[PDB]
């Protein structure tokens, strides 16, 4: 197979690609840093088994990839978005426009664009790495979360009419996953090396744990895999237990 | 207390405003044609309890309101928006940007301009009137149906930071509402005078019909009333007893 | 008309039956008390505008409800059951069969008594009265919460049968309900009382505070009143914005 | 790693062996006929590969597959209980007890009976086949929808707490699972074979084609191999699509 992984190198990227990689596949990775060819170049050294495309835009990437590479079976839209919380009256209207832009419309673009050609051969299959948010909504992040909801509704949409050209829809929604390096969402430090950090996920996470990039592309292999179709519309929260609820006075 | 219905000319707006007045309220009445001298009176003849504004802008509307009735105690965010039933390759990305600016972006443009005074009362209330696609989404309309699962979210999210200040957020699902001279989006005609429509609300709501303005202007003006501010951060489905779902061959 | 009210000594049982007699209608109201000739004569004594009745079965109530007042227009099954708080392999098997008993089991063979008459009347309106525990679950309480959620789920799979026959089915569920002397489930003592169980339902809802019989009182005869029969198959959660989840750590 | 599949013969229960199996775990089985000898010996001599139990009762089942197996460390709970659709006061109140008995009770009792050694070893993994009824409740089949919805929150509220113990709990929900020769729930004929069903699955499902064994298999196993635990608490729709939302008139 043929895939996509856009903003490797955060949130779900390294995790997606390499387990995809490792499942012989071609994988073609999106990174705004590799607009540096500086850039680009090491990390397609760093990792001679993945594919990092300069290629920035929606639309003109897929052709990076599909011209380069035959075509795309999968695409694994994982995006980003700095969650800084404001009071709403606190907020700007850029500041949702900007979080709509890049955790909704950008997405919506990826699969307005490779569509056609999923549907045309009749098979490929899109996964969204939404978020966990949600689920379960903190206070005065509204910016964020309307948008991965946004997303998320419209993978399952996009199922009731794409089951017809075989292209399975998806969507993974994260919530504490290890980001290790990366700041988007959940780095080593402090969120493993601080004991209050480490209580916090203790305490909000049922698995007490933090999630891996390898269980999130256990996951996304196994979706694009076609081994179970027949999931799609499904929206996975991916947040090991998360929501954790308040218990009443007394219960330990 | 002093309302803001928007779009009081379709979908939602007439049925608020007219039952937001019918409770004691003094309504201000924002409409996209009362930019015109000519039609903000046109309107106003036509309702005495109703008070058009001419006003389009979130942040000058709430202004004026401000300004013009005291203060803004509840807001009934009812958005529209004339979207199209397009497979995800047919739509173009400025058709999904649009959807987001008006069944999202707008509300939000609204409730960051009038949070801000309402925070310090301590009282108000917000109300988003949305759709209850995202419940059960319709193939080729991943626009408009994400878009407002994009709205109902931060409807909800927003509860959670604006009940610290005692001040309830809801969203309002509609599915199947009667809108009348409204093309927004159940107009008399052709939904109950054309035997193919007709057929086919009676076939997926369990009411088995349209549902009436009275109706969901008795569940804005009862969430406006402060009877029940318990339930903020809720989505109501007023898309009556829909979806119902085909049964088994045979069955009926 | 004529509404019923099981458990009215307990849960939204109060709120439910004097806001229902204030509306107008003949309350007749069923409870574990009511068993004890004296115990309905004291009841009825300190309300005579409720109905209390001696009948304890389903069919029983529904059935001397319709020969003495004329009909049931109106149910609300107030269920309840002390929920307990075990590892899964401490609880007893017969412990469900208790939980879904008096969750699930009561519920059903109520409407299993009445439905018939409000299909015939192509009238009436039927009330669940649940819990939101099912949303944020509390580790240990797998009976009760599960056995709530098919209660949840029970009046939302009528309503879609019910609705042909123009009758609504609702779902009300509720938490941190304050129930003065009733322990079902948040009475004065100790939770309006103790600082502990106060800073704790402080906490875990938006609006800070337990949501009042009035709350309840009001949503129920909204529903019931038929003003808003459209919203055919809600489930609400009067949890007055819970439950609030734990930001990171270092954040207010 | 021993693991048990009950009601093996019928619903999810056959691609549950089969996979589950294939990927070297031994897999002792459950089944009403297992409780004859010839019944159990040609399924033990069919499937060579299989480890069919006589024992029934889920207090008994256990601790024979621990004695012959040493242990239980994946717990499919595969229940079942034929639908008997009808109006709901055509329903028998002990119609839905039949149910919730056979789908709420079960399950419980299982975990019952098996958690404390997954708990004090800390390892194991808990899958409820239960049914996407709940997500598009058909008219008429109340009990058995409701019935499964209280297994669905049994699974998430149970993987709250055994998130310490490292637990994931899962509720795989499935609808046009093909079932070959069991009559549940979809059997070859007519689903396979009748112009009619094909063109209802063609109709109600997104892939237009009925769930196959092999998807329900796969996803148990996936789900149990410690790959992706962190889902721990997710229900899963497997109903491929399940259901289309008929479009308004004149949409092909
Ligand atoms: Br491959
Ligand atoms: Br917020
Ligand atoms: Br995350
Ligand atoms: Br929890
Ligand atoms: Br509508
Ligand atoms: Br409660
Ligand atoms: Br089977
Ligand atoms: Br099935």
């Amino acid at each position: 197979s043929t895939a996509i992984v856009t903003n490797v190198k955060h949130f779900g990227g390294m995790g997606s690609a390499l387990r995809l990689s490792e499942a012989g596949h071609t994988v073609a990775c999106h990174d705004e840093s590799f607009k540096q060819k500086d850039e680009l170049e090491a990390f397609a050294e760093t990792y001679p088994q993945l594919k990092p495309m300069s290629e920035q835009e929606p639309a003109e990437l897929i052709e990076a990839v599909t011209s380069a590479y035959g075509q795309v079976d999968v695409l694994v839209s994982n995006d980003i978005f700095a969650p800084e919380f404001q009071p709403i009256d606190k907020y700007a209207v850029e500041d949702y426009r900007g979080a709509v832009e890049a955790l909704q419309i950008r997405p919506f673009a990826l699969v307005n664009a490779v569509a056609s050609q999923m549907k045309k051969r009749k098979s490929g299959h899109i996964i969204f790495i939404t978020s966990a948010t949600p689920f379960g909504p903190w206070k005065e992040l509204s910016t964020y979360t309307s948008a991965r909801a946004g997303a998320c509704t419209l993978a399952n949409a996009l199922s009731k009419e794409l089951g017809e050209y075989n292209i399975p829809v998806f969507a993974i929604g994260p919530n504490y996953l290890h980001s290790e390096d990366s700041p988007y969402f959940y780095p080593t430090e402090p969120w493993k090396t601080n004991p209050e950090h480490v209580a916090h996920v203790k305490k909000v996470t049922a698995l007490q744990r933090l999630g891996t990039q390898k269980e999130l592309g256990e996951l996304v292999a196994f979706l694009a895999s076609g081994s179970c179709d027949y999931l799609t519309g499904q929206v996975f929260w991916l947040a090991g237990g998360f929501p954790m609820i308040e218990r009443w006075p007394g219960m330990p």
